[PDB]
């Protein structure tokens, strides 16, 4: 029934998805500015140029967090505002903005949980191969140092990267996210340099920190289940599990890259000398789990890598874009608790998209999103009962925002955003979360 008294209850955003003000106060160009302004890349012709205008309206966002009774806010810092050239001088005006934001959050009793990298790589670094270059890992660590020196007197909880699998595989292999390349070797090289940048940044942040910090990384994880017990289907499930989950979990845990995936990738695998792997395994103080769906895998030898296709379950509920399987959150947390060394754990992203509209009465009656939260929170109680060291939960997202290649057309907020007027309104699910948290 009851969560621990000191549990962290928050909502989460990312800078490019909400901030707007893309040319203000010295901000440089990110890969997502370039990508969203490329014809045909965004489903609805929108960009993040304005988004929720949270660069100017973060006070309203704080008012929403307060109205919801949250005690934490997970947000990201835009590297293009801090080091507009990617590698080069700092932009003090960008640091001052986030310093004021942090003070406003603390004044409201909200603990900041800061993500350093949520996909907005400075374009000048992509012009020099982006995450395909080891140099980008080095300058990411320099950026991390700069930010912790100025904000680490007030922010204790930091994550280096959000979802490196997406940055590497969607951005460099499948081409659906910025920068939009379509080359497997590039994607795997990017995955290595992202992990190396994480490891270098952890060490840089600890040396620059004015006080002890709690440093983590945030991974999207997908529990995978074979469609049958045949050797082919079980092997497909293992391959998909390696492709998404173990490729990142194992090196972070000091276990190297998984050998079965190295064999499967062959010559496309990155060159990883042991010195890099030692750096990648820098000790972490927590791990963030982003959880949305499961994968029920069937062998697909004709399909592209990793030759495993999803077996849709038409009996399960579906949102605007995903299948709902709350029990997979329990499964993945138990697996992490039993099989990997990371603890404590936070749920850093959990939420769903729906075709939300404002009803005649003025509210947003998003019953499926309420049911989504209720079902996933029940699985967290089961995980806690099993001894999983869970310390907090962040709903994705505080407000409807720019959903990457889907644009403004895919609403994940617990608050509704009118993109024409920038008004925010709490959805029914947000009031349910408020009242549930108040009961705790
Ligand atoms: C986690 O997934 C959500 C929904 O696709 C994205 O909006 C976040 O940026 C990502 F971190």
């Amino acid at each position: 029934e009851r969560f621990p008294a000191d549990f962290v209850w928050g909502a989460a955003t990312a800078a490019y998805q909400i901030e707007g003000a893309v040319r203000e106060d010295g901000r440089g160009v990110s890969i997502w500015d370039t990508f969203s302004h490329t014809p045909g890349k965004i489903a609805d012709g929108t960009t993040g140029d304005v988004a929720c205008d949270s660069y100017h309206r973060y006070g309203e966002d704080i008012g929403l967090l307060n109205a919801l009774g949250m005690n934490a806010y997970r947000f990201s810092i835009a590297w293009p505002r801090i080091v507009p050239l990617g590698a080069g001088p700092i932009n003090q005006a960008g640091l001052d903005h986030y310093s004021r934001m942090v003070d406003a959050l603390l004044g409201a009793g909200l603990q900041p949980f800061v993500t350093l990298y949520h996909w907005d790589l400075p374009q000048p670094l992509e012009d020099r191969l982006g995450w395909g270059s080891r140099a980008t890992a080095t300058v990411f660590a320099e950026y991390a140092d700069i930010v912790v020196r100025q904000l680490g007197d007030r922010v204790t909880h930091w994550a280096t990267l959000n979802e490196p699998w997406c940055s590497a595989m969607l951005g460099y292999y499948l081409g659906v996210h910025a920068p939009g390349h379509t080359d497997l070797k590039r994607g795997l090289e990017a995955s290595h340099n992202l992990l190396l940048g994480h490891g270098l940044a952890v060490q840089a942040m600890r040396a620059a920190a004015p006080q002890p910090l709690q440093i983590g990384i945030v991974l999207n994880l997908t529990p995978t289940y074979p469609a049958s017990d045949s050797p082919e289907d079980v092997a497909a499930a293992r391959r998909f599990d390696g492709f998404v989950n173990r490729w990142f979990l194992d090196p972070l845990a000091g276990r190297g890259y998984p050998q079965d995936m190295l064999d499967y990738y062959g010559a496309a695998a990155p060159q990883a000398n042991p010195e890099d792997l030692t750096q990648i395994a820098a000790p972490l103080d927590w791990l963030g789990v982003n959880y949305y769906e499961r994968m029920r895998a069937v062998d697909a030898p004709d399909a592209s890598l990793p030759q495993a296709q999803r077996l849709d379950d038409p009996d399960l509920p579906h949102t605007a874009d995903r299948e709902v399987y709350p029990e997979g959150l329990y499964d993945i947390l138990l697996r992490l608790h039993n099989d990997y060394p990371f603890r404590p754990l936070y749920i850093t992203e959990n939420g769903c998209a729906l075709h939300d509209e404002i009803a005649e009465d003025g509210g947003i009656h998003d019953g499926q999103r309420q049911a989504f939260f209720e079902a996933h929170l029940a699985q967290l109680q089961r995980a806690l009962a099993a001894g999983v060291p869970l310390k907090g939960y962040f709903a994705w997202s505080l407000l409807d925002n720019f959903e990457w290649a889907m644009g403004l057309s895919m609403r994940y907020g617990i608050c509704y955003t009118n993109f024409e007027t920038l008004e925010r309104r709490i959805k029914d699910s947000g009031y349910w979360l408020r009242d549930f948290i108040a009961g705790q």
